[PDB]
């Protein structure tokens, strides 16, 4: 089905339960609200930006603020328990995750998956810009999920890698600048904690595990992996030995991260919300006859 908006489920709408009506076809408000919002934030992202991008109290901030508050309301029509939304949040007890469609849903799919993962992109990017309740820690839990989308058959490659090593690091400042005092001198305790978590010794494991479940070992690792776990590796023993919180943020600037993050998303679009990149088209702005 091509219409785009809730009647394309009039077919199957009386099939449904009450509440799945309701998720089902708020589908349309949960698109429409994350597209006007991802739009906005790639349209806006060259700019003064760490300004107006902010939850708290000039006319795109306005705008923004509107959509922001307009995302998180549609969004909790879905009653997640977990950050990030799944298709059993669309269609509970029908479609559950790794798992074939049922199918009632034929006919569905990429509008069900399209709408959810525009969604998932945007709590991933507000949760950047510190617009959503969650902690900066919760965006290396979901990274893989939404930037290595499992079209898990998704390949980790070199722009991913880049882009997740430049996110590890900053969970890094942020997790320091939490417990940061006046002084410019780092908690050594704070320092190896972060470090653990974030640049764990057995991540090679853990990528391939994810990719494969508990029987593969490094040997399935791929060259992208390979790569970006010796840069970690790398990246963490640098970090250990840097004492000067300050300097720390002068080399991995706040404002550029989050600029390279918005970049990469217009850049990737494709990639993130249909697996694919195919042609040059964007999700956000459909230019189909």
């Amino acid at each position: 089905n091509n219409n785009e908006s809730l009647n394309r489920f009039n077919d199957i709408i009386q099939s449904l339960p009450a509440r799945t009506r309701l998720t089902i076809c708020s589908l349309c408000l949960l698109d429409n609200i994350s597209t006007q919002l991802l739009r906005f934030l790639i349209l806006n992202a060259n700019s003064p930006n760490i300004i107006a991008v902010l939850t708290d109290q000039s006319g795109e901030t306005e705008i923004f603020q509107t959509l922001v508050k307009l995302f998180k309301q549609i969004r909790m029509i879905y009653h997640t328990r977990s950050p990030l939304l799944s298709v059993h949040d669309v269609a509970p007890g029908l479609w559950f995750p790794n798992s074939p469609p049922p199918l009632i849903l034929r006919g569905h799919e990429a509008f069900i998956i399209t709408a959810i993962r525009k969604a998932n992109l945007l709590t991933f990017l507000l949760t950047s810009l510190n617009c959503l309740n969650y902690g900066f820690e919760l965006l290396q839990s979901i990274f893989l999920d939404i930037f290595c989308p499992n079209t898990q058959s998704g390949k980790f490659l070199k722009s991913q890698a880049i882009l997740y090593l430049d996110l590890k690091t900053q969970a890094y400042i942020a997790g320091l600048k939490e417990f940061q005092d006046e002084t410019n001198e780092i908690s050594l305790e704070k320092k190896q904690e972060l470090l653990d978590l974030i640049f764990p010794s057995n991540l090679a494991d853990i990528l391939v595990q994810r990719r494969t479940g508990d029987s593969g070992d490094i040997t399935l690792l791929t060259p992208s992996e390979k790569d970006f776990v010796e840069r970690c590796d790398r990246r963490r023993e640098n970090l250990k030995i840097v004492q000067d919180f300050n300097s720390l943020t002068q080399s991995y600037e706040w404002a550029q991260f989050i600029r390279e993050l918005l970049d990469y998303c217009n850049k990737n679009m494709g990639l993130i919300i249909w697996g694919r990149k195919g042609r040059g088209k964007s999700p956000l702005y459909d230019f189909d006859v």
